[PDB]
């Protein structure tokens, strides 16, 4: 037993994470707000709790400003047991359509 944080990109795409009970699950993306696209995410509230949750510019913006974005979801679990994390990117004026891109991890915490 020990603390661990696990780190979670768009490369993780449904993956499955086995963390212990005093993990932490940090998910780290690239957003593009000047477009107005924004990342969703969805888990079932009785499991996780939001401990940060950010957007910032890029620790070496060579590119223009918020060009991209970072956006970090961190995430720790309130109880043991199977879940499902999913992400929508998509705008703001969506009638429950499906998002631009998704993403779906697999958590199971022992
Ligand atoms: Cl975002």
């Amino acid at each position: 037993p020990h603390m661990a944080i696990h780190i979670l990109t768009e490369k993780e795409d449904h993956a499955t994470l086995h963390i212990s009970f005093n993990d932490l699950i940090k998910i780290q993306l690239r957003t593009n707000p000047s477009t107005g696209y924004a990342w969703n995410i969805e888990y079932p509230t009785d499991t996780f709790s939001l401990s940060q949750d950010t957007i910032k510019a890029e620790p070496h913006p060579s590119g223009m400003v918020g060009f991209p974005s970072i956006r970090e979801i961190q995430l720790k679990p309130l109880k043991v047991g199977t879940t499902t994390i999913k992400l929508g990117y998509s705008r703001p004026w969506e009638k429950g359509k499906e998002p631009l891109r998704s993403l779906t991890y697999s958590v199971v915490i022992r």
